[PDB]
């Protein structure tokens, strides 16, 4: 499957975004814009709880010709935020493009940022449920989004990752990135007080509608230089011809769905 940019340039076919398989072409979706005005004020939805996310350690990051993910391997988790139970961390992954208006996923009134970044979760133990219902529970894994923008400072927490794009341009490439804490990527705690919440999908096949997103409000700030980093070491061929950028899948419709926030 492939985002429309890198079909138009690739040597092979490939499924763009309009034309993917799976659960992609249901009514649960994932990104959609959201109305910060429509949506309910929610008093249950508390702040997170982290752990593991402060402890300097070495990361397995890699290029899946996709996307530049690391892996988490459940050495940390998230609470509250109105979450039913735990769930512990599986992977992190980025969305960009080198226009500042045109990187992130979702959008908030219509405005699309530099990036987005997604912290993948899963449940942490099993809840009985019945066979009548859904095959997956609709809130089965959790994602937390960060919207990302340009900014004056050189973004001291990121440039471990920064660095490591240059050991794998390729796909299929690993590395592994100087020792940093998942708490040196994201915003002061204080400024993650307020967000959005909604259950939806995944943005890539085969967008399993067993997701329970939360979009922060608060955009992370990189240096202009450091956002073009990703587009400028990363590739979506093994031939080094097609810059990895414009990873991001089309909006989707809300649909009878209702959007609330903290
Ligand atoms: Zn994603």
């Amino acid at each position: 499957w492939c985002y429309e940019v890198q079909a138009e340039s690739s040597n092979y076919p490939c499924l763009v975004p309009v034309k993917w398989g799976g659960n992609c072409q249901k009514d649960r979706q994932s990104p959609i814009n959201i109305v910060t005005t429509k949506a309910k004020v929610d008093k249950k939805l508390g702040r997170f709880f982290f752990s593991g996310y402060d402890k300097k350690q070495t990361w397995t990051v890699q290029n899946n010709g996709h996307s530049v993910m690391m892996l988490l391997e459940n050495k940390a988790s998230i609470s509250g935020g109105g979450l039913p139970a735990p769930y512990q961390a599986k992977q992190l992954h980025l969305h960009w493009s080198d226009l500042p208006y045109k990187g992130s996923e979702h959008s908030l009134d219509g405005e699309h940022f530099a990036m987005e970044m997604h912290i993948v979760h899963e449940k942490e133990k099993g809840t009985s449920r019945n066979v009548k219902e859904a095959q997956d529970p609709e809130d089965e894994i959790a994602v937390l989004a960060f919207l990302v923008e340009a900014g004056t400072q050189v973004n001291e927490g990121f440039q471990p990752l920064v660095e490591a794009l240059s050991n794998i341009p390729k796909p299929e490439m690993s590395t592994t990135m100087a020792e940093s804490s998942l708490l040196d990527l994201l915003p002061k705690e204080e400024k993650l007080r307020h967000y959005f919440r909604y259950l939806g999908s995944l943005t890539t096949p085969t967008c399993d509608e067993k997701v329970v997103w939360t979009v922060f409000r608060e955009p992370i700030q990189l240096h202009r230089e450091q956002i073009l980093a990703f587009s400028q070491k990363l590739y979506y061929d093994k031939e080094q011809t097609v810059s990895m950028k414009d990873n991001v899948r089309p909006l989707q419709q809300l649909g009878q769905r209702t959007v609330i926030k903290s």
